[PDB]
This record gives structure tokens, sequence and C-alpha cells, in this order.
């Protein structure tokens, strides 16, 4: 596979000065609903509001002196942008960030990212910047270094809760779940890894059922971080090391988000709540994975969400 | 004073099996805005969504078997109602919770959630008290104070025992104030551990009786209150006032738009789903009043007590359910 336990441990050593060891939270009330013990790995509390700084940090700090000196570049409309900007700030090198985009821009400026605006056009702008500067491209999902950084989530989780027997992971490009599964399977081959995916962007579930990478002409989900398709380095992990993809609709995602805010008191983004929706779902509850499970890790992947509606009403109230 | 370091340590041992040791969080972004290092003590992650289970657990578990046999009773439209119901549930005893009939549906649900025996009342304090008195007469249940008692103050002081162990370098603590139970416990424990620690209250402009009381040199009340900080509308009690008078350096008064700004920052930067009352410590830390004060110049490492996360976000959810439909359309 594109990463392994060795590369993941190298990642952990490399990024440990720069990322938070994020907390695990639980709730007896949610536990009762599911009928199992849930452990929420809170990457919403990671630097920049999501897990992606791990992969971005590993990618950037892994570059030698010669390479990194040209800066880094990426095009992104989401959490990857801020992650690259922060990782580059920590390394001391420029980050050229081609946007787009929603708030997610403010997070890049916060880290001194050099924003180069896009309108196709994303790739052309990213392409021109690369040709002229030589800046190294940092991938949101599909590389050894970001997969490896992402797997550190599993190293921490299994230190924090060593009896975890199943892990539910949100899926988009599959970087997070690939790193998580690779690290976890290496520490304990009997751990079950399950993906959580929205109905209107259910390519990963289709892919697994079809035995081949499926792409979709469009996607239809409020889980804005979950609209990508699998890459050629992540699909093999999804195919071989992930038992199943639990598919849930957006209403279930919102229902789960509501629970995160109201019960856990964690201000997650919709994409970060989907693991809980999966754990609450009939599809999961009526399955063998459920019957065999006892202690389930849930990766709460981020918390970057625009709640401007809320604030407007409050300021209107006066 | 009504409590002391020994009471608070007895509280710690008594409640340790029943409450969460809550985490401390920080943010380099917020630190740069204040110009200081902030440490958020997250009582929003405490059982029942707030710190009050500490005081309520202490009060309930301190009782002997016969005392508790007739149950416990309180009156509250807020977080205290649920804290008493939970504490009572943890010991396996009845809780008579006197609630006004017009109390938020969310706060009633939090009581039902813990199996509280609800006794309904009219909205005035006099009504709540009249009902609370009759329940005590009919049952002999023992009254659990939200603010003004040794056991409640001692339980609240465990917040400081944790926080000062978790971040020993803390030199100032900003604490939301309403009846003054939290800040009294926090101050008594913190000062005993380190008498040079600065304790600051954070209070809404539309409910600034603690600030008025400090200036007057005795307990002052207001003819009404006017704040979105719904847990901060009470007045000081005769056991909390002495501690506020002697051990709290200053009351930082902020308006409701500052509170909303600080709540927004809690959500967007810290990723913590606080209630408005729980954000006021950050509003205080961000204020001109604080930044131009002597306390700011003297301070370096500042603890902020994030006191709770129980807030009705119905408006958010309604908009989200609407948005996902349109999105599929
Ligand atoms: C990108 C993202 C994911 C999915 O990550 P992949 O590695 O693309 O599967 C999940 N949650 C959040 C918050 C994200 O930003
Ligand atoms: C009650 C309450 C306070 C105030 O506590 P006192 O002991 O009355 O000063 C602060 N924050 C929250 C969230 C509360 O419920
Ligand atoms: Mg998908
Ligand atoms: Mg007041």
């Amino acid at each position: 596979y594109a990463a392994d336990i060795d590369s993941i441990r190298e990642a952990q050593a490399r990024i440990a000065p720069y990322v938070h060891r994020t907390p695990v939270m639980s709730s007896t009330s949610i536990d009762a609903m599911v009928g199992k013990k849930l452990f929420f790995k809170c990457e919403c509390f990671q630097k920049a509001g999501a897990f992606k700084i791990r992969g971005a940090s590993n990618s950037i700090f892994a570059l030698d002196d010669e390479q990194v000196s040209k800066g880094v570049v990426t095009h992104s409309s989401g959490n990857h942008a801020a992650a690259v900007a922060l990782a580059a700030k920590l390394r001391g090198i420029p980050a050229h960030i081609v946007i787009p985009a929603p708030s997610k821009v403010e997070n890049v400026k916060c880290y001194g990212g050099h924003i180069i605006w896009s309108d196709e056009s994303r790739e052309y702008v990213s392409k021109r910047v690369q040709e002229e500067t030589g800046a190294v491209l940092i991938h949101p999902i599909n590389s050894k270094y970001t997969i490896s950084g992402q797997g550190t989530v599993s190293l921490e989780l299994l230190e924090q809760v060593p009896e975890i027997d199943t892990i539910i992971v949100p899926i988009s490009g599959g970087g997070l779940i690939s790193g998580v599964a690779l690290a976890a399977k290496a520490i304990n081959p009997s751990i079950r890894i399950l993906a959580a995916e929205p109905k209107g962007a259910d390519d990963s579930a289709q892919s697994k059922a079809a035995g081949k990478i499926i792409t979709l002409p469009s996607t239809n989900t409020i889980a804005d971080g979950l609209r990508a398709f699998l890459g050629d380095l992540t699909w093999p992990v999804v195919r071989d090391l992930v038992d199943d993809v639990i598919v849930v609709d957006d209403t279930a995602i919102v229902d789960a988000m509501k629970m995160c805010y109201e019960i856990l008191k964690v201000a997650v983004e919709p994409s970060g709540a989907i693991g809980l929706a999966a754990a609450l779902s009939d599809e999961f509850k009526q399955s063998s994975a459920w019957h065999e499970s006892s202690k389930i890790g849930i990766i709460v992947s981020g918390g970057n969400v625009d709640l401007g509606t809320l604030w407007q009403s409050m300021y209107k109230h006066l």
C-alpha cells in the first residue's frame, strides 16, 4: 500500500511538535442510544479546525531543504487550504493557495497563506504557479505523505482507548480512512474499519460494491467536505482494509450534528458529524459489525462551519 | 467564610466518583487578540452541561441516609434544576424540582432526562419559594441551594483545585457571576493555594448587581434585569457576598453584544458549543475595561471558566433542515 506502519510512525515523529494530540470524548446518553460504547476522536479540536494539518504537515516537513525552498502550492475550496497554509507557516516557507469558496478563506489569511484567486481554472492557475515558482504540490488525499500523516489519528486513538474494536471514519477522497485503517490494522488486525458516506455522494460505497473506482457526474450533499472521489492510492485501502461503507442521508447528518452540539457540546461541521450518523443508523444497527462490536471509535473530522444564520438572529434579537 | 480549603478538599473527594475532571483548552488566535495566554476550563463538558453538578453532588452526597430518605428539593428555571435531578439520580433518591410554568422547554427536558419529579409554579421568585416551602412541609425534603450554602460553594471550589493543578502557572481567573457560588468556591480554593492569584468576575451590563454591590460595600439588587445571559440574572446571597467583597479584585461588566461576539468566538475558534452565560468570561477578557486595567498589565496566564453549554439552538437546526431540502432540490 501507499503507506505502512513504518511511514505512519515516521509521520508521528515528524509532526509531533506541530499538531495537537486531540482529546477523546464520550457520552453515556449517546452510548445508550447506540447500545455500544462510543469514543469520539475530536479532530475538530486539531489546529485549523480539522485533521488535515497532520497530512499537510507530514508532506511539507518531509521535503528536503532544496525542495521546500521553492514553497508549496495547492488548490482547494475547503479545509485543506488552511491546513497547507499553517503547515507552511510552521515550516517557514511560502504557501501559494489557489482559491476556489465560502469562512474557509478567513482561515487561510489567519495563517498568512498567499492567496491566488481562481474562477479547469483552478488547475490552470495552480499549473501556472507551479511552472513559474517550482512550488511543490501538496495533495489533499492521494499521496504517501498525507495518508501517512492521517494515520497518526489511529496511533493516538489506540493509545488513548486500547480496547477499541471498530472505527467509523468519514470518507471523501479516502486519505483519512486509508491512514486510519493502515495504522489500526497493523496494531491489531481484528479491528474493523467502517466508512461513513452521504447518500448524495455515495461513490465509495458504489466503488466497493462494484469492485472498481466509481465516479459520479455530480454530488448532492450538505457535507461540503465529502464530495470528492477516491484516488488511485486510497481505493486499494478502501477495497481491502475497510469492511464496509455505511451510507446515510443528509437529514441523519444534521440529526447527528445536532447531537454533537447539544449532548457533547462540540461545534462540529456536518462532514465531521457523519461518523455518528453512521453509528446511529439502522443499516449499522441491523448488521453483523454491530453485533461483533463493543468499543467503537468515531472520528470527528472537523469543525469549520459557517453559523452566520445563528449569529444574525442573535444580533437581531439585540 | 462559609467554606474553606478543607471543605473544598472534602468536596473533591466526595464528588470525584460522580463528576468529570474537565479539560483545559487554549487557542493561539484568541491569545494574540488579548495579548495574554488564555486557558479555558471547560465546564460546558461537565455532566448535565454545566459546573453545577459539583455543588449539587456535594450537597446531596454529604447528607446521611435519613436526611436523604425524604428526598431533595430546589426551585430553578435553569441549569441548577437539572444538576439537582442528576445528583439525586446518582444517589438514587427523589428530587422535587420546582420549576416556573413558563421555563424554557430545553431546561425542562434536561430535568426529565434525569427523572426529576417536577412541581410546577408561577413565574415570580415568591411563587417558586412558596411552592418550594410547601414541598418541604409535605415531604421534609432537604433544600439544595443553587448559590448560597457551604456545600454548594465547596463543590464549586473543586473547579479551582482542578484548574490550578492542570495549569499551575495561572495568575488570574475570570469567572462568570450570578448568585456568586461559582466565584466564591473558585476564589476560596485558589487563594488558599495561592493568595496572590487575581480573581475577576464577569457580569452582564443588564444584570450588574455584583459590580454595584462591590462599589456600595453591601448587597445591592436591581428592579429588573435585561440580558441574553440567562444564567446570570440572580443576586448575591449572604454567604457569597463576603467572598466577593474580600477575595474578588474586580467585576468586569460587559454588554450583550460583547457576549454574543465572545460566544461566536467560542464556536468558531475553540469549537465549543457554549451557552451565552458560559462565554462571558471571554467577553471580559476581550473588553477595553479589562485591557486597560491594572490586572491586565500584571497578568500573564489567565484562566477563563467556561461555565456551561446548555443553549437552545432551535433556530440553527430549523435553518439547516430547510437548507438541506433546498440543496436536494
Ligand atoms: C476532507 C475532509 C474529510 C474527508 O477526508 P478524505 O481524506 O478526503 O476522505 C472528512 N471530514 C472533514 C471535516 C474534511 O475536511
Ligand atoms: C448559574 C450559572 C452561572 C453562575 O453561577 P453562580 O454560582 O450563580 O454565580 C454561570 N454560568 C452558567 C452556565 C450557569 O448555569
Ligand atoms: Mg463519496
Ligand atoms: Mg448580576
